[PDB]
């Protein structure tokens, strides 16, 4: 109901939103992506649902850092599709107290990585201590529950303790929290690619026919 463009108290408000709300919004979009139609907001605490969608749809038109926001919003949607695809069979706890695949068609090293990694996880039976396909699901699951590139919030969550298990050897190293963060970032960057490639493969399979 507020005006798209207005001047109140010495500042410009876009649909009732001040810069503080306007900046906060973007920060929460880069971190979580777009809420799917509806979903659970700090500076925007007082904002209502009525005003919320007013901004989103108005933000949408704007989109079509312009590309930056576009890709981050899309990527986070790709991750949400994948996690939801297998959420049921895997549960919500990595190490309690399984199924996962990404169809990149062999265009990223992932499938070759997964093969070698899963060989050792099975022959040694050390499932949680050898990073493999299983760990990438829970890495992706964390990126949704906790946000984009939130390695520390993900690590501290018991739900994703599997991500910590392959690195118990270097707990005494001063840089410990870094080595982990550098592995997760280098890993998620690959997953990001495979996720995007799988989408381009699904979309081209339709030959541009809905």
């Amino acid at each position: 109901l507020p005006p798209l463009l207005a001047r109140v108290g010495g500042n410009i408000e876009v649909l009732g939103f001040n810069a503080r709300q306007r900046k906060a919004f973007l920060n929460a979009i880069m971190r979580y992506g777009m809420p799917p139609q509806d979903a659970f907001v700090r500076d925007l605490r007082g904002k209502s649902e009525k005003e919320f969608k007013a901004y989103v749809s108005l933000f949408m038109r704007h989109l079509c850092s312009r590309q930056h926001v576009l890709t981050r919003i899309g990527v986070m949607s790709l991750i949400r599709k994948k996690v939801q695809e297998f959420e049921h069979v895997n549960g919500r706890w990595s190490m309690p107290e399984f199924m996962f695949n990404i169809a990149d068609g062999g265009f990223t090293e992932l499938h070759s990585l997964w093969q070698n990694e899963e060989r050792a996880a099975t022959v040694t039976k050390k499932t949680y201590e050898i990073w493999h396909r299983r760990h990438d699901y829970w890495l992706l699951a964390g990126i949704i529950n906790h946000g984009y590139a939130r390695w520390q919030d993900i690590q501290n969550d018991p739900r994703y303790a599997i991500l910590n298990e392959p690195f118990k050897g270097e707990m005494n190293r001063g840089n410990f929290l870094e080595i982990k963060n550098k592995f997760l970032a280098r890993r998620f960057k690959l997953l990001e690619q495979a996720l995007v490639i799988e989408e381009q493969l699904r979309r081209a399979a339709y030959l541009n026919m809905s």
